[PDB]
């Protein structure tokens, strides 16, 4: 469905998934809590 945790995405296109969020100042995809 979606890539693993640590996989640098766009934010903002909601590349990764729902429960992860793509990091801005990190550019990697991550947990939110």
């Amino acid at each position: 469905a979606c890539k693993g945790v640590f996989d640098a995405c766009t934010p903002g296109k909601n590349e990764c998934c729902p429960n992860r969020v793509c990091s801005d100042k990190h550019k990697w995809c991550k947990w939110k809590l």
